[PDB]
Protein backbone atom coordinates (compact mmCIF):
# COMPACT_ATOMS: atom_id res chain seq x y z
CA UNK A 1 0.00 0.00 0.00
CA UNK A 2 2.63 2.45 -1.34
CA UNK A 3 -0.22 3.59 -3.64
CA UNK A 4 -1.94 5.71 -1.26
CA UNK A 5 1.42 8.11 -0.63
CA UNK A 6 1.59 7.92 -4.75
CA UNK A 7 -2.16 8.72 -5.43
CA UNK A 8 -1.50 11.88 -3.06
CA UNK A 9 1.48 13.61 -4.93
CA UNK A 10 0.29 12.80 -7.97
CA UNK A 11 -3.01 14.68 -7.23
CA UNK A 12 -0.56 17.18 -5.53
CA UNK A 13 1.26 17.86 -8.92
CA UNK A 14 -1.97 17.77 -10.88
CA UNK A 15 -2.93 20.48 -8.42
CA UNK A 16 0.01 22.79 -9.30
CA UNK A 17 -0.47 22.33 -13.11
CA UNK A 18 -3.86 22.40 -13.56
CA UNK A 19 -4.54 25.57 -10.54
CA UNK A 20 -1.47 27.67 -12.35
CA UNK A 21 -2.31 27.15 -15.99
CA UNK A 22 -6.26 28.10 -15.65
CA UNK A 23 -5.13 30.95 -13.65
CA UNK A 24 -3.08 32.20 -16.40
CA UNK A 25 -5.59 31.59 -18.69
CA UNK A 26 -7.50 33.39 -16.97
CA UNK A 27 -5.98 36.48 -16.07
CA UNK A 28 -4.87 36.64 -19.55
CA UNK A 29 -8.95 36.38 -20.32
CA UNK A 30 -10.10 38.99 -18.42
CA UNK A 31 -7.05 41.90 -18.21
CA UNK A 32 -7.23 43.10 -21.76
CA UNK A 33 -4.38 45.61 -20.21
CA UNK A 34 -2.53 42.29 -20.20
CA UNK A 35 -3.75 40.43 -23.55
CA UNK A 36 0.23 41.64 -25.05
CA UNK A 37 1.29 39.54 -28.22
CA UNK A 38 3.53 37.71 -26.29
CA UNK A 39 1.02 36.91 -23.55
CA UNK A 40 -0.88 35.51 -25.93
CA UNK A 41 1.64 33.32 -26.86
CA UNK A 42 2.25 32.61 -23.35
CA UNK A 43 -1.82 31.73 -23.73
CA UNK A 44 -0.68 28.88 -26.28
CA UNK A 45 1.81 27.54 -23.98
CA UNK A 46 -0.59 27.72 -20.67
CA UNK A 47 -3.33 25.54 -22.37
CA UNK A 48 -0.16 22.99 -23.97
CA UNK A 49 0.41 22.51 -20.32
CA UNK A 50 -3.09 22.02 -19.13
CA UNK A 51 -3.63 19.36 -21.55
CA UNK A 52 -0.66 17.51 -19.67
CA UNK A 53 -1.54 18.17 -16.17
CA UNK A 54 -5.42 17.53 -17.17
CA UNK A 55 -5.03 14.04 -19.32
CA UNK A 56 -1.50 13.22 -19.61
CA UNK A 57 0.10 13.61 -16.50
CA UNK A 58 -3.35 11.82 -14.65
CA UNK A 59 -3.64 8.58 -17.23
CA UNK A 60 0.51 8.83 -17.27
CA UNK A 61 0.61 8.03 -13.60
CA UNK A 62 -1.73 5.32 -13.61
CA UNK A 63 0.31 3.24 -15.58
CA UNK A 64 3.42 4.29 -13.66
CA UNK A 65 1.38 3.10 -9.96
CA UNK A 66 -0.16 0.16 -11.74
CA UNK A 67 2.62 -1.43 -13.70
CA UNK A 68 -0.19 -1.71 -16.32
CA UNK A 69 -2.78 0.11 -18.81
CA UNK A 70 -6.74 -0.09 -17.66
CA UNK A 71 -8.11 1.48 -20.15
CA UNK A 72 -7.15 -0.44 -23.82
CA UNK A 73 -5.72 -0.21 -26.76
CA UNK A 74 -7.45 2.94 -28.63
CA UNK A 75 -7.39 5.28 -25.34
CA UNK A 76 -3.57 4.08 -25.43
CA UNK A 77 -2.85 5.83 -28.61
CA UNK A 78 -4.82 8.10 -28.33
CA UNK A 79 -3.64 9.12 -24.88
CA UNK A 80 0.07 8.92 -26.81
CA UNK A 81 -0.87 10.87 -29.79
CA UNK A 82 -1.82 13.69 -26.95
CA UNK A 83 1.85 13.71 -25.39
CA UNK A 84 3.40 14.21 -28.24
CA UNK A 85 0.90 16.76 -29.30
CA UNK A 86 1.50 18.67 -26.49
CA UNK A 87 5.35 18.65 -26.27
CA UNK A 88 5.17 19.62 -30.50
CA UNK A 89 2.83 22.69 -29.49
CA UNK A 90 5.09 23.81 -26.36
CA UNK A 91 8.34 23.48 -28.56
CA UNK A 92 6.56 25.60 -31.72
CA UNK A 93 4.78 28.16 -29.60
CA UNK A 94 8.43 28.86 -27.74
CA UNK A 95 10.30 29.36 -31.32
CA UNK A 96 7.80 31.75 -32.55
CA UNK A 97 8.08 33.59 -29.04
CA UNK A 98 11.52 33.73 -30.06
CA UNK A 99 11.11 34.76 -33.63
CA UNK A 100 8.48 37.35 -32.93
CA UNK A 101 11.10 39.24 -30.37
CA UNK A 102 13.72 39.60 -32.80
CA UNK A 103 11.43 40.99 -35.28
CA UNK A 104 10.04 43.40 -32.53
CA UNK A 105 13.40 44.37 -31.76
CA UNK A 106 14.71 44.89 -35.08
CA UNK A 107 12.26 46.48 -36.99
CA UNK A 108 9.70 48.19 -34.38
CA UNK A 109 8.00 50.53 -37.03
CA UNK A 110 7.08 47.53 -39.33
CA UNK A 111 6.00 45.52 -36.21
CA UNK A 112 3.31 47.65 -34.84
CA UNK A 113 2.02 48.01 -38.35
CA UNK A 114 1.45 44.61 -39.31
CA UNK A 115 0.92 42.52 -35.68
CA UNK A 116 -2.15 42.38 -34.38
CA UNK A 117 -4.37 40.59 -31.77
CA UNK A 118 -5.96 38.58 -34.24
CA UNK A 119 -2.92 37.67 -36.64
CA UNK A 120 -1.16 36.95 -33.22
CA UNK A 121 -4.58 34.20 -33.03
CA UNK A 122 -4.02 32.64 -36.55
CA UNK A 123 -0.31 31.95 -35.63
CA UNK A 124 -1.29 30.26 -32.82
CA UNK A 125 -3.85 27.81 -34.91
CA UNK A 126 -1.35 27.60 -37.66
CA UNK A 127 1.08 26.30 -35.13
CA UNK A 128 -1.29 24.00 -33.64
CA UNK A 129 -2.23 22.73 -36.90
CA UNK A 130 1.28 22.14 -38.11
CA UNK A 131 2.04 20.74 -34.59
CA UNK A 132 -1.16 17.93 -35.03
CA UNK A 133 0.04 17.16 -38.83
CA UNK A 134 3.80 16.77 -37.43
CA UNK A 135 2.56 14.41 -34.59
CA UNK A 136 -0.98 13.33 -34.36
CA UNK A 137 -0.68 11.77 -38.00
CA UNK A 138 2.21 9.65 -37.85
CA UNK A 139 0.68 7.64 -34.68
CA UNK A 140 -2.72 7.29 -36.68
CA UNK A 141 -1.56 5.77 -40.12
CA UNK A 142 0.74 3.26 -37.67
CA UNK A 143 4.10 5.02 -39.40
CA UNK A 144 5.50 4.35 -35.75
CA UNK A 145 4.80 0.56 -35.35
CA UNK A 146 7.49 -1.73 -35.25
CA UNK A 147 9.05 -5.07 -36.82
CA UNK A 148 10.92 -7.16 -33.96
CA UNK A 149 8.43 -9.85 -32.10
CA UNK A 150 8.11 -8.36 -28.45
CA UNK A 151 6.81 -5.08 -30.04
CA UNK A 152 3.97 -7.22 -31.36
CA UNK A 153 3.67 -8.62 -28.17
CA UNK A 154 2.98 -5.01 -26.84
CA UNK A 155 0.09 -3.76 -30.05
CA UNK A 156 -1.53 -7.24 -28.97
CA UNK A 157 -1.37 -6.37 -25.11
CA UNK A 158 -3.87 -3.61 -24.01
CA UNK A 159 -2.57 -3.14 -20.75
CA UNK A 160 0.55 -2.71 -22.71
CA UNK A 161 1.29 0.87 -23.37
CA UNK A 162 4.94 1.61 -24.60
CA UNK A 163 5.91 3.74 -27.11
CA UNK A 164 8.06 1.07 -28.85
CA UNK A 165 8.88 2.43 -32.29
CA UNK A 166 10.77 1.66 -35.23
CA UNK A 167 14.15 3.62 -35.60
CA UNK A 168 13.31 5.75 -38.60
CA UNK A 169 9.86 7.04 -36.83
CA UNK A 170 12.53 7.55 -33.13
CA UNK A 171 14.74 9.53 -35.86
CA UNK A 172 11.87 12.31 -38.24
CA UNK A 173 9.91 12.16 -35.07
CA UNK A 174 12.13 13.31 -32.57
CA UNK A 175 13.83 16.00 -34.95
CA UNK A 176 10.60 17.16 -36.52
CA UNK A 177 8.57 17.41 -33.16
CA UNK A 178 11.68 18.48 -31.59
CA UNK A 179 15.50 19.24 -32.42
CA UNK A 180 14.26 21.61 -35.53
CA UNK A 181 11.92 23.73 -33.48
CA UNK A 182 14.35 23.66 -30.61
CA UNK A 183 17.37 24.44 -32.51
CA UNK A 184 15.66 27.66 -34.53
CA UNK A 185 14.05 28.67 -31.01
CA UNK A 186 18.23 28.64 -29.53
CA UNK A 187 19.50 30.41 -32.65
CA UNK A 188 16.94 32.83 -32.68
CA UNK A 189 17.23 33.77 -28.96
CA UNK A 190 20.91 34.81 -29.03
CA UNK A 191 20.73 36.83 -32.09
CA UNK A 192 17.72 38.26 -29.72
CA UNK A 193 20.01 38.46 -26.99
CA UNK A 194 23.03 40.02 -28.87
CA UNK A 195 20.38 42.83 -30.30
CA UNK A 196 19.29 43.74 -27.06
CA UNK A 197 22.94 44.09 -25.73
CA UNK A 198 24.07 46.44 -28.86
CA UNK A 199 20.51 47.94 -27.97
CA UNK A 200 21.23 48.58 -23.92
CA UNK A 201 24.90 49.66 -24.77
CA UNK A 202 23.66 52.78 -27.42
CA UNK A 203 20.41 53.69 -25.41
CA UNK A 204 22.12 57.18 -25.31
CA UNK A 205 21.55 57.11 -29.13
CA UNK A 206 17.65 57.14 -28.97
CA UNK A 207 14.66 59.36 -29.09
CA UNK A 208 12.62 59.44 -26.37
CA UNK A 209 10.21 57.79 -28.56
CA UNK A 210 12.14 54.45 -29.70
CA UNK A 211 13.77 54.29 -26.50
CA UNK A 212 10.32 54.03 -25.08
CA UNK A 213 7.96 51.21 -27.13
CA UNK A 214 11.58 49.37 -26.98
CA UNK A 215 11.31 49.73 -23.51
CA UNK A 216 8.31 48.15 -23.44
CA UNK A 217 9.11 45.63 -26.14
CA UNK A 218 12.52 44.76 -23.64
CA UNK A 219 11.32 44.13 -20.87
CA UNK A 220 9.85 41.01 -20.40
CA UNK A 221 12.51 39.48 -22.16
CA UNK A 222 14.01 38.12 -19.03
CA UNK A 223 11.23 35.86 -18.19
CA UNK A 224 10.82 34.69 -21.86
CA UNK A 225 14.80 33.49 -21.63
CA UNK A 226 14.08 31.80 -18.16
CA UNK A 227 10.67 29.77 -19.75
CA UNK A 228 12.73 28.61 -22.82
CA UNK A 229 15.60 28.07 -20.83
CA UNK A 230 14.08 25.43 -18.60
CA UNK A 231 11.48 24.14 -21.01
CA UNK A 232 15.63 22.83 -23.05
CA UNK A 233 16.65 21.35 -19.40
CA UNK A 234 13.66 18.97 -19.44
CA UNK A 235 13.03 18.10 -22.74
CA UNK A 236 16.66 18.27 -24.08
CA UNK A 237 17.32 15.49 -21.58
CA UNK A 238 14.06 13.31 -22.24
CA UNK A 239 15.15 13.21 -26.02
CA UNK A 240 18.62 12.98 -26.04
CA UNK A 241 18.10 9.86 -23.88
CA UNK A 242 15.33 8.87 -26.43
CA UNK A 243 18.23 9.00 -29.19
CA UNK A 244 20.89 7.00 -27.56
CA UNK A 245 18.09 4.31 -27.69
CA UNK A 246 18.19 3.85 -31.57
CA UNK A 247 22.15 3.17 -31.52
CA UNK A 248 21.86 0.67 -28.69
CA UNK A 249 19.02 -0.11 -26.61
CA UNK A 250 20.82 -1.69 -23.62
CA UNK A 251 22.79 1.68 -23.34
CA UNK A 252 19.66 3.73 -21.87
CA UNK A 253 17.85 2.09 -17.92
CA UNK A 254 14.54 2.10 -18.68
CA UNK A 255 14.07 3.37 -15.04
CA UNK A 256 16.45 6.43 -16.26
CA UNK A 257 13.91 6.88 -19.49
CA UNK A 258 10.69 7.14 -17.12
CA UNK A 259 12.17 9.60 -14.92
CA UNK A 260 13.19 11.96 -17.79
CA UNK A 261 9.82 11.84 -19.42
CA UNK A 262 8.65 12.96 -15.62
CA UNK A 263 11.19 15.69 -16.05
CA UNK A 264 9.68 17.05 -18.86
CA UNK A 265 6.23 16.34 -17.79
CA UNK A 266 6.90 18.49 -14.51
CA UNK A 267 8.02 21.45 -16.71
CA UNK A 268 4.49 22.06 -17.05
CA UNK A 269 4.12 23.07 -13.72
CA UNK A 270 7.59 25.00 -13.68
CA UNK A 271 5.58 27.52 -16.17
CA UNK A 272 3.09 29.05 -13.71
CA UNK A 273 5.73 29.09 -11.41
CA UNK A 274 8.42 30.92 -13.16
CA UNK A 275 5.78 33.93 -13.72
CA UNK A 276 5.68 34.96 -10.10
CA UNK A 277 8.66 36.55 -10.87
CA UNK A 278 6.58 38.87 -12.73
CA UNK A 279 5.14 42.02 -10.64
CA UNK A 280 2.81 42.22 -13.48
CA UNK A 281 1.96 38.66 -13.06
CA UNK A 282 2.77 38.52 -9.06
CA UNK A 283 -0.19 41.01 -8.37
CA UNK A 284 -2.21 38.85 -10.48
CA UNK A 285 -1.18 35.81 -8.71
CA UNK A 286 -2.73 37.45 -4.77
C1 LIG B 1 5.00 7.98 -22.08
C2 LIG B 1 5.22 8.58 -23.49
C3 LIG B 1 6.45 7.86 -24.13
C4 LIG B 1 3.95 8.28 -24.32
N1 LIG B 1 5.44 10.06 -23.38
C5 LIG B 1 6.01 10.70 -24.58
C6 LIG B 1 7.14 11.72 -24.34
O1 LIG B 1 6.83 12.55 -23.24
C7 LIG B 1 7.26 12.59 -25.59
O2 LIG B 1 7.65 11.79 -26.68
C8 LIG B 1 7.83 12.34 -27.96
C9 LIG B 1 7.36 13.76 -28.27
C10 LIG B 1 7.56 14.35 -29.68
C11 LIG B 1 8.23 13.53 -30.77
C12 LIG B 1 8.70 12.11 -30.45
C13 LIG B 1 8.50 11.52 -29.05
C14 LIG B 1 9.05 10.14 -29.06
C15 LIG B 1 9.60 9.86 -30.45
C16 LIG B 1 10.22 8.65 -30.89
N2 LIG B 1 10.71 7.67 -31.20
N3 LIG B 1 9.37 11.09 -31.30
Amino acid sequence: QWEAGMSLLMALVVLLIVAGNVLVIAAIGSTQRLQTLTNLFITSLACADLVVGLLVVPFGATLVVRGTWLWGSFLCELWTSLDVLCVTASIETLCVIAIDRYLAITSPFRYQSLMTRARAKVIICTVWAISALVSFLPIMMHWWRDEDPQALKCYQDPGCCDFVTNRAYAIASSIISFYIPLLIMIFVALRVYREAKEQIRKIDRASKRKRVMLMREHKALKTLGIIMGVFTLCWLPFFLVNIVNVFNRDLVPDWLFVAFNWLGYANSAMNPIIYCRSPDFRKAFK
